[PDB]
């Protein structure tokens, strides 16, 4: 069975067959759509089938399906699963793995870049100090002095679920949040809980509005350890505006490297619970969400006051005007300091080109419209008008529980 | 079984049970989500009729009363003989208000129970339908103080006798192709406009020409009618700060009145059921004005604002977009014509979801349609999880009458 999707601006219609290769469940049924819900030890039994499916896909992509090398690899992986209950990916399969997980990530608008992903193999790592070293290199290579390069570092895969590697941070670079006694928050409200776990673990907090958190790193199931990232490795950008001189006086900055460190990477049934990855920013992530979400830095009012808009009635659209101002400032500041960034018009146009290409070369592109459409100016980007089909392929990036809720403490 | 929805901005959590009363299907499967697809006999009629009367009687608190079982027998007999049945007035008003209540794509449902229902089931001809339509337009316009209403024509019987309004809205601007190659007026309505011209309409061929009504009674060829211009309230679009904005020569009409949907109540199909409320600002300023396939005026405005249009990253579109919408709101408010902004309408809708969760056990909502087409994340709906499901009575799409009719 085939499925068509229509772009309602261009009337271009595309035919999906890729959805047939999908297994994992979406969460919806014929009677209910869960398209807007934010969230979606494995046994030897369930493992060979998963490995086989992955190797069939790997060997197809390199035009060696059914080859002698294909059959021997399958034989060898099966022998390794029965003897040891798990197996080890070759380098090449890992690289292929990590690339396909990004390519398969239906909420990522940046997937046109999926095949340029520098993969660092940290599976020989055994200790939290080793993890810190691997993370510094990643950050140094990814940043590349403002000319960002996508990368991912992959720590040993899960074994019995009791020896897991985890990065306790949600991103490698993120600002502290502190709840004050009077109920206000200083710094970033999204990071208060984690900030508190750093303090308790012995971090001496500076207590400002923009303090880069320390790394909290768990090797082999052991209690996690604190490490400060060398500041010379943390590239940060002061935010100013090209026309409004008072903007600089709001004291805002952001860091340049967005580096998600809390997802789980699944490849051929193997689970990599520590797999930090990095790209570069679309401007709306910082300007709309980080700065203007009511539950984050929430600077809308302060900016509107300084612009002197009519804040007495919402129908003045003062909120909408202040928001476009902040986003202009964000992009202006990055471009001036020569730090890679993409605006939402350019990223969405890329994405539609990527999606057509994928329907042609691959037979489909899973895409999550709720996440792909940008959080400002949605209908003037071409993604608003594109029908999209969302389904789950592997390899994949998955959510996982916060480590502080599951970890057994040693003391 | 019972499902939770969380608001990520405020952490309010609501539990949904109403979905277990869903009848129709979504288009999704647990393998594929279809959230973003725009559109996905005597035997059948009795369960449908029964379902409907069951919730009607329970709503007025007489479920399983003499009166309940009485009506159930009665409609049961009428189906068995006539192979259809007629709704009582009160059931008809209940059905229509609930079709709005259940419209998961509608952000304006906090108003659902203030709907004026006009019963036109005694209508027989296109002139009759015209008369009902003007009464509806004048009542709902109310000289700028807008009132929700729906007018209900006779229900489908054999499908060769259908009542239909061929317009997609009762008030819509014409669209013409040109020698030039591109489009004067509204591109959305280029097709319908030629059916009118190929019908007899003399078009003024302007940018903002109110379309004639094309009305079909009992399956006959449809007939043109001009709406008295005195019943068409229109707003000149000016800006509270930019003097040159008035010289763009833009206007829009006060009354949004969708006329091409099908109302389904207790298995009965009402294929002509035009209804109207009032605008959210973004429908005109974001979609009608700035869609690439619509009036598409973003560059013309950006220009007049002397913004740097050299690269996408100056956010000149975003800048021009805001100014346009400020002007729509300003104009409607200055001319005393009811309008709602996206901040206000979404804050209401969150209040409505809350009400519905506690009084009904849920509220079907379609996030893709409820989040406004500008500034999504600074509105509270953006952060609200929503469950989408299909309840009846309902409004449904139906195919264009020109693809189906015979001359
Ligand atoms: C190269 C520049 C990139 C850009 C501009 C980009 C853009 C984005 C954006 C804007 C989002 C939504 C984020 C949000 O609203 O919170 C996203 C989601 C995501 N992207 Fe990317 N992306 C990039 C690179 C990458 C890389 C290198 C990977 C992994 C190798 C990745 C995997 C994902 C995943 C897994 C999600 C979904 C996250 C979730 O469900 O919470 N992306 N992408
Ligand atoms: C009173 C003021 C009202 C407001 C502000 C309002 C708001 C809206 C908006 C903004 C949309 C999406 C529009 C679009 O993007 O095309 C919509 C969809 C809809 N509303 Fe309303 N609404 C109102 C009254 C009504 C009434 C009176 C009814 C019927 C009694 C109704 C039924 C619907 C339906 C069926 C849809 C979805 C149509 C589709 O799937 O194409 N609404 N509403
Ligand atoms: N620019 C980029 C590049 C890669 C990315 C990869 C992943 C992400 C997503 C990280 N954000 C998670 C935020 C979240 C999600 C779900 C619930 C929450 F409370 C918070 C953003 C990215 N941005
Ligand atoms: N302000 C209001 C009030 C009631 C409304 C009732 C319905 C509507 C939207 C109806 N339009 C259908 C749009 C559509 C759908 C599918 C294909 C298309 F080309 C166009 C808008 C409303 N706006
Ligand atoms: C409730 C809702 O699904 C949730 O707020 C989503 C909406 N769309 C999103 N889209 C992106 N890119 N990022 C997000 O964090 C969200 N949040
Ligand atoms: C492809 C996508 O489903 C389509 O553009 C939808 C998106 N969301 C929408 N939301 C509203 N309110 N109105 C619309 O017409 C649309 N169009
Ligand atoms: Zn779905």
């Amino acid at each position: 069975r085939f499925l068509k999707v229509k772009n309602w601006e261009t009337d271009v219609v595309l035919t999906d067959t890729l959805h047939l290769k999908s297994t994992l469940e979406t969460g919806c049924t014929e009677h209910i759509c869960m398209g807007s819900i934010m969230l979606p030890v494995r046994t030897k039994d369930q493992l060979f089938p998963l490995a086989k499916e992955f190797l069939d896909q790997y060997y197809s992509s390199i035009k060696r399906f059914g080859s002698k090398a294909h059959m021997d690899r399958l034989e060898e992986v099966n022998k390794e699963i029965e003897s040891t209950s798990t197996y080890q990916l070759k380098d090449t399969e890992l690289i292929y793995g990590a690339k396909h997980a990004w390519r398969n990530a239906s909420r990522c608008v940046g997937r046109i870049q999926w095949s340029k992903l520098q993969v660092f193999d940290a599976r020989d790592c055994t200790t939290a100090h080793g993890m810190f070293n691997y993370i510094c290199n990643h950050v140094k290579y990814a940043t590349n002095k403002g000319n960002l390069r996508s990368a991912i570092t992959i720590f040993p895969q899960r074994t019995d679920g009791k020896h897991d590697f985890r990065v306790w941070n949600s991103q490698l670079i993120r600002y502290a949040g502190y709840k004050q006694p009077d109920g206000s928050t200083l710094g970033d409200p999204a990071n208060v809980q984690f900030t508190e776990i750093c303090i308790q673990q012995g971090w001496k907090a500076p207590r400002g509005r923009f303090d880069v958190l320390p790394l909290l790193l768990q090797a082999n199931g052991n209690d996690p350890e604190l490490f400060q990232i060398p500041p010379e490795l943390v590239l940060e950008v002061p935010i100013r505006h090209p026309k409004f001189d008072w903007f600089k006086d709001l004291g805002l900055k952001w860091y340049g490297l967005p580096a998600v460190s809390n997802m789980l990477l699944e490849i051929g049934g193997l689970e990599f619970s520590a797999c930090p990855f990095s790209g570069w920013y679309m401007g709306t992530e910082i300007g709309v969400r980080d700065y203007c979400d009511n539950s984050r830095y929430n600077i809308l009012e302060e900016v509107a006051k300084k612009m002197d808009l009519d804040m007495r009635k919402t129908s003045s659209l003062w909120k909408d005007q202040a928001l476009v101002e902040i986003n202009i400032a964000v992009l202006y500041s990055f471009q001036s300091d020569k730090v890679t960034i993409v605006d939402h018009h350019s990223a969405t146009e890329s994405f539609i080109k990527h999606m057509e290409n994928e329907y042609r070369c691959r037979g489909g592109c899973p895409a999550d419209w709720v996440w792909i459409v940008p959080p400002m100016s949605g209908s003037i980007t071409p993604v608003f008008h594109q029908e999209m089909l969302n389904y789950r392929l592997t390899p994949s990036f998955e959510y996982q529980p916060d480590p502080w809720n599951t970890h057994v403490w040693k003391g």
